């Protein structure tokens, strides 16, 4: 058996073909086993509508998840990515740096 805790990166992107749209991204990478729970949060609350959830694996069996959806941030609102995995004794909350 092997277990590997995920790396978590939270950031925003605009698609080059539709610059006016902004996306909140949580990239959860290099994890094993594949069982996982991933949520985007707005002001501490789970975002129910996340339109894109792209999973893949590498040659050694590690998993990669890109979880993202369109959003319109404002200064007042805080966003985060919350991950639960067997390697974590408590849920991991990674806050979105509004400059990222």
């Amino acid at each position: 058996m092997i277990q590997r805790t995920p790396k978590i990166q939270v950031y925003s992107r605009h698609p080059a073909e539709n610059g006016k749209s902004n996306f909140l991204n949580c990239y959860v990478s290099g994890f094993h086993p594949s069982d996982i729970e991933v949520d985007l949060l707005k002001n501490g609350e789970r975002i129910e509508k996340v339109e894109h959830s792209d999973l893949s694996f590498s040659k050694d069996g590690s998993f990669y998840l890109l979880y993202y959806t369109e959003f319109t941030p404002t200064e007042k609102d805080e966003y985060a990515c919350r991950v639960n995995h067997v390697t974590l004794s408590q849920p991991k909350i990674v806050k979105w740096d509004r400059d990222m």
